[PDB]
């Protein structure tokens, strides 16, 4: 089980290339393997892989979005993963339960993201603590036509309204320990459907605007006439570019006393079943995801990581390390692909003023029939 | 013209590097001029020349997909580039066009996509000649509770359902003869929106099932339970290898006598502002969209490129080639992007029942909203 003299990885754009390069030229030092390094994107790394690794010019590790984790799993590409507790130290617990299928950890997380509440200071001199606070700047500060709102987000696309209509007693598919049963929908529980209600309500009285997209949105929260918005830390800089001070971040406030937990999304590292020395692939990937590099990694690149002890000295993207810390998986099976756009469209109809119990009964439904259309 | 020691090129994807080494490996020959190959996914090229090129490190040709041709240009990013007619020679027309703009020709085409009209020879025997037949196929081979459909497309999205709402009288945005005026939308013309209403009314004679999704057509498709499927080439080898010589394929239908014109897609090779090499970039520019190049191209990646010349010894391919003749470009401009999301959620009411002018007239004035928000 000795040393191999050369181990390759799938990196995710030449950016993070660049930067694996420098950290894997370190391993070498420490451990004399050479490693390989090749640009392959995230979104074509699970095909190219089905095809390369049984011919033998696959990698020893490789890079995918966690929703992608049953179906490397599935089809022999990702093998498990045995770890230490003390090799699980400082690793976000919701990050690797989106990389683990089937009992089995699957991966390691490098990068995490999920959605947090901006706020604009000049409107909101104070960090929203609960949503009945929010809703109090929504019904203060939304302006009809001088396109002033209070409150914003993108409530027609479910990965924004996740957290505004699930609960934590509510779920997608039932988890009956680790393991998501597809045939047991929480899509249209009375508990959704009373938060659907409640979006529709936001619409109603004007807080929500249906014409805006998720980029106009954007545009208007530069503008200055937006107060609160809940999106991801993709546009930190510019917010903070256009802000300064007055750029506010805060985590997801609770409802009616229980906080709000958006959707977690993570990328990293997977271990391939057709690597010849699973040992030090492990151990070059432990060492990548180390508190050291990942840290390197938050200075370097300005994204969360997959370590909770990894502290970034951007207090906004601090906001953001704090709410991974509380957030939910988005279900890594993939039967969850079924899930967005019928979801997408009930969001859509209940800001058009469909009856929600009506939209998601017909969301449910037409998830359960695609279901076992494309996963007899 | 006197020559560099080095060229550079940003090319997409892995694939496409190791198929761009050997034909400017052949290119050094040639010439005597070295070729730096990296590897930028088309989707992050923009913002990456943004930053890099103003440094001396950007590259002298970049790959992108047409529709980002007016801001690449706006940006001062991509610069005109000059041609004979006869290096213009052998060009699919359109494609030419799709990289046209304020007048100037930005980029050469390497590959183009449309969609094309699949029929499964077990329930259609000829390749339909008219939409005319393509509905009594419809009417036909639809049944209830079988899960089959004689016709299948993806109506919920504007990409998907554009040939079959717009004629060649009608326009997104009105082309005051080679540029678009973003003020005078047509996508609630009165033609339009009579397509709109053919369009529900083939929902509501239970053509067009309105629960699945793209994805969900495929399988159906797949599962021999669809007649005639509208999409694009991305999975004709599964096509090829599900149904054989029961797998058939032919151009959009005429409608009403006229040829129905599906979007067309580009990417392509732009000359950047930032090369101090601009008449050699050019020269290895046309190398690598020569109709040799291209042919080796079409015959190693199963791809239709933007040279008519250039012919796949596959025939399903040969419809997709001739397709690309009788398209009609996404237009290029930045606001474009304010056009998609409204005609999809337009679309997607008319699949609910929602009167088409009206949801036409809503999508119109929102378009006409964000595109005054995000670009004032
Ligand atoms: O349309 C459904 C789509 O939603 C999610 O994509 C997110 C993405 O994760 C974020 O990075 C950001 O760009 O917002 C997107 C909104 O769609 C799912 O991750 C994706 O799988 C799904 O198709
Ligand atoms: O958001 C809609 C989207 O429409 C077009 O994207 C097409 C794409 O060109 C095809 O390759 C295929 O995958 O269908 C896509 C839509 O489902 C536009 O190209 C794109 O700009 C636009 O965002
Ligand atoms: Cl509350
Ligand atoms: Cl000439
Ligand atoms: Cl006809
Ligand atoms: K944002
Ligand atoms: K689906
Ligand atoms: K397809
Ligand atoms: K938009």
């Amino acid at each position: 089980k000795d040393k191999p003299n050369q181990l390759t990885m799938w990196v995710d754009g030449d950016k993070q290339m660049a930067f694996y390069k420098k950290i894997t030229d370190q391993y070498t030092k420490k451990t004399g393997i050479k490693v390989k390094l090749v640009n392959i994107g995230q979104n074509d790394q699970l095909e190219n892989i089905s095809l390369d690794a049984p011919a033998g010019k696959g990698p020893d590790i490789f890079f995918l979005a966690h929703d992608n984790t049953g179906s490397a799993y599935l089809q022999g590409l990702a093998a498990e993963i045995k770890l230490s507790k003390d090799e699980l130290k400082g690793f976000n617990k919701q990050a690797l339960k989106a990389m683990n299928y089937d009992n089995k950890q699957l991966a390691l997380p490098a990068i995490v993201e999920t959605t947090a509440l901006f706020y604009n200071k000049k409107l909101v001199k104070n960090a929203p603590q609960t949503l009945e606070e929010v809703e109090a700047n929504a019904a203060k500060l939304t302006d009809s036509k001088k396109k002033q709102y209070g409150m914003l987000f993108d409530a027609k696309n479910f990965y924004f309204n996740y957290p505004f209509l699930f609960g934590n007693d509510d779920y997608i598919f039932k988890k009956n320990g680790s393991e998501y049963d597809i045939h047991q929908l929480g899509l249209n529980s009375k508990h959704v459907v009373k938060n659907a209600e409640r979006l529709q309500k936001w619409y109603d009285k004007g807080y929500l605007p249906k014409a805006a997209t998720h980029d106009v949105m954007i545009g208007l929260f530069k503008e200055g006439k937006v107060g609160q918005f809940v999106t991801g830390p993709w546009n930190i800089n510019e917010y903070q570019e256009t802000f300064g001070k007055d750029l506010g971040v805060t985590t997801l406030p609770t409802d009616g006393g229980k906080p709000m937990k958006p959707f977690l999304g993570v990328r990293g590292w997977y271990l391939s079943e057709y690597s010849k020395h699973k040992y030090w692939a492990k151990d070059l990937m432990l060492y990548i995801t180390s508190k050291d590099t990942l840290q390197k990694y938050t200075d370097e690149m300005s994204e969360i990581t997959g370590r909770v002890d990894v502290k970034s000295s951007n207090p906004n993207l601090k906001v953001f390390e704090k709410q991974a810390r509380h957030a939910e998986p988005m279900p890594n099976i993939p039967e969850m692909r079924q899930v967005w756009e019928p979801m997408g469209n009930a969001s859509i109809f209940i800001s058009n003023g469909k009856n929600p119990k009506q939209a998601l009964d017909e969301a449910t439904n037409d998830i359960t029939q695609n279901i076992k259309i494309l996963h007899p």
